């Protein structure tokens, strides 16, 4: 009956945010543009940063479920908490849409990532697996124009559950006509991407960790850790050489 053999990767699932695009940095540039607006146009002082930081936290505390309203309100609340006064929706909308336009303008696929994705697609299925609200993620995808690189795109806000729930990963596999055991997840977040891949029994999880710092407490343990998605082909190539029982 049984024998040694190889088992090639058939599909790679990629995060979008902070994996393929610099969401973190694009977002800092947005906040810098809002600070510039508030300081020059509205003569804010160090309050400008306080407000932006407040909104960063508020953003980070959103729950998975009308995003423009929600996000404009973050701004409204943050301005009111800092500056007092009645609600200022027009200033909040100015800030919000400036943060939003700026960050989207700065979301781009690097040329070397384009070339890597193009090359990889010859050999494996590529799927974009991205958590977040449908509108927001779609706007990101359109801004960095990455749709043409992927066999499929799955957005968590369009599904019953998102990462790390294993169901979304099984949906990805079904879309591609592959098994979880054939798929590699690549992403920069332990609690969603990595745990999610572990939950779903994926062939491997690859943690993108630019800094290289590892946590000190219990956490999901990825199979691999790399600085950049550009290190992925070698890993895949090496996975494709691993011997296991038939
Ligand atoms: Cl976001
Ligand atoms: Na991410």
């Amino acid at each position: 009956h049984h024998h040694m053999g190889l088992s090639r990767v058939r599909a790679v699932f990629f995060d979008l945010d902070n994996t393929l695009i610099d969401t973190a940095g694009a977002s800092r540039r947005g906040m810098l543009e809002v600070i510039k607006l508030l300081q020059s146009k509205y003569h804010y002082k160090e309050e400008a940063e306080i407000i932006c930081d407040k909104v960063q936290v508020k953003l980070s505390k959103e729950c998975f479920h009308c995003i423009t309203d929600v996000r404009t309100s973050h701004w409204e609340e943050a301005i009111q908490e800092t500056k007092g006064g009645a609600d200022n929706r027009k200033l909040a909308e100015e800030c919000y849409f400036l943060w939003k336009s700026t960050r989207l303008q700065h979301m781009i696929l690097a040329d070397d990532v384009k070339a890597m994705l193009t090359e990889l697609r010859k050999e494996v299925r590529l799927l974009l697996l991205t958590n977040g609200d449908r509108q927001t993620q779609r706007e990101k995808i359109e801004a960095c124009a990455c749709q043409s690189y992927f066999d499929a795109i799955v957005i968590g806000g369009e599904q019953k559950e998102e990462k790390p729930a294993p169901s979304i990963f099984y949906h990805c596999c079904d879309l591609l006509g592959v098994q979880p055991g054939d798929c590699v997840m690549v992403g920069d977040t332990l609690e969603t991407d990595i745990q999610g891949g572990l939950n779903a029994g994926l062939k491997a999880t690859v943690w993108i960790n630019k800094s290289g710092r590892v946590p000190l407490t219990s956490s999901p343990m990825p199979h691999y850790m790399v600085s950049s998605v550009l290190e992925l082909p070698a890993l895949l190539q090496s996975i494709d050489c691993k011997v296991s029982m038939s």
